[PDB]
DNA sequence: CCGACAGCGCATCAGC
DNA sequence: GCTGATGCGC
DNA sequence: GTCGG
């Protein structure tokens, strides 16, 4: 919050380059800067001072000047004023609709929530459900509720097979007081890097979670990744709880640490860590951390028996989950 | 300057 | 059907 | 849009 104005401006800038300009790198550039300025322990006094931070170059510097001065950014004003742009920014806020679909729709004349509705016949399933809970999905999830959703989940998993270990990651594992959604990492001893002794392992948990009306809809579902909606039940007369997005990732029980590190993020932290890994001569994904021999190709899995071991490989002092919020 | 910029699962399409 | 690209998402 | 070689 210390530099909220600047970061927000950088965030609006990043959402625009991504949603309208479809310039994925400019989107990321603005995000890094926003992230770097976010954790800066001083109330930035100038664009020249912000530049003293990696990720902030001349361009953002100028804009920070234009912002600190007037109290806003002209480039943005003209963007908030355009219609197609603001309209494309809005449709992307629907789950399943990215910059492409957005622009298309907006070309076809569809440009508002009302338009999306009278045109439901024009959305695939995912976009369909995305519109169904457009509102609900915009709301935060109080941690106290994350705690209740967890119990339903850990307890419905333990009911299918006591050998399943379900871990809530994302912002929750990072100690956040509120979360955007529930991210559940799942592991069963019947599925390792060596073999899938049991199929439907993920389908089993999804079914059981649907059997008890926790999972309400599916956005997409694979052999190892489920994407959907769930709802904490309410007590008598109680108004219903918002509908929430839930993702369940099944990872080989022997690659759990690379998986938990992955699913705890943050996304930018995962980006900076995975980016540093390269500079150090490693490549990190959600399964393992391998080397990058001469040719440049990835070697074989390096032994990992704890999250920290991964931080070690790349010469990085360990960082608590609560400190990976970038 | 200039090329890298993290890494991958599911849906869906093109082309075969 | 298959694979590779592309969209969208985590 | 920024940065490292
Ligand atoms: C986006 C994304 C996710 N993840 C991994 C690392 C991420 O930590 C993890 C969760 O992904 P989400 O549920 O998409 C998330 F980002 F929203 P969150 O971190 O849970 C969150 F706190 F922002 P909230 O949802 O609002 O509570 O997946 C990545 O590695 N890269 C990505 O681009
Ligand atoms: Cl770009
Ligand atoms: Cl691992
Ligand atoms: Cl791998
Ligand atoms: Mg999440
Ligand atoms: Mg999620
Ligand atoms: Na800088
Ligand atoms: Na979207």
């Amino acid at each position: 919050t210390l530099n909220g104005g600047i970061t927000d401006m950088l965030t609006e800038l990043a959402n625009f380059e991504k949603n309208v300009s479809q310039a994925i790198h400019k989107y990321n550039a603005y995000r890094k800067a926003a992230s770097v300025i976010a954790k800066y322990p001083h109330k930035i006094k100038s664009g020249a001072e912000a530049k003293k931070l990696p990720g902030v170059g001349t361009k953002i510097a100028e804009k920070i000047d234009e912002f600190l001065a007037t109290g806003k950014l002209r480039k943005l004003e003209k963007i908030r004023q355009d219609d197609t742009s603001s309209s494309i920014n809005f449709l992307t806020r629907v789950s399943g609709i990215g910059p492409s679909a957005a622009r298309k729709f907006v070309d076809e004349g569809i440009k508002t929530l009302e338009d999306l509705r009278k045109n439901e016949d024009k959305l695939n399933h995912h976009q369909r459900i995305g519109l169904k809970y457009f509102g609900d999905f915009e709301k935060r999830i109080p941690r106290e509720e994350m705690l209740q959703m967890q119990d339903i989940v850990l307890n419905e998993v333990k009911k299918v097979d006591s050998e399943y270990i379900a871990t809530v990651c994302g912002s929750f594992r990072r100690g956040a007081e509120s979360s955007g959604d529930m991210d559940v990492l799942l592991t069963h001893p019947s599925f390792t890097s060596e073999s899938t002794k049991q199929p439907k392992l993920l389908h089993q948990v999804v079914e059981q979670l649907q059997k008890v009306h926790f999972i309400t809809d599916t956005l997409s579902k694979g052999e190892t990744k489920f994407m959907g909606v769930c709802q904490l039940p309410s007590k008598n007369d109680e108004k219903e709880y918002p509908h929430r997005r839930i993702d369940i990732r099944l990872i080989p029980k022997d690659q759990y640490y690379c998986g938990v590190l992955y699913f705890t993020g943050s996304d930018i932290f995962n980006k900076n860590m995975r980016a540093h890994a390269l500079e150090k001569g490693f490549t990190i994904n959600e399964y393992t951390i391998r080397p990058l021999g001469v040719t440049g190709v990835a070697g074989e899995p390096l032994p990992v028996d704890s999250e920290k071991d991964i931080f070690d490989y790349i010469q990085w002092k360990y960082r608590e989950p609560k400190d990976r919020s970038e």
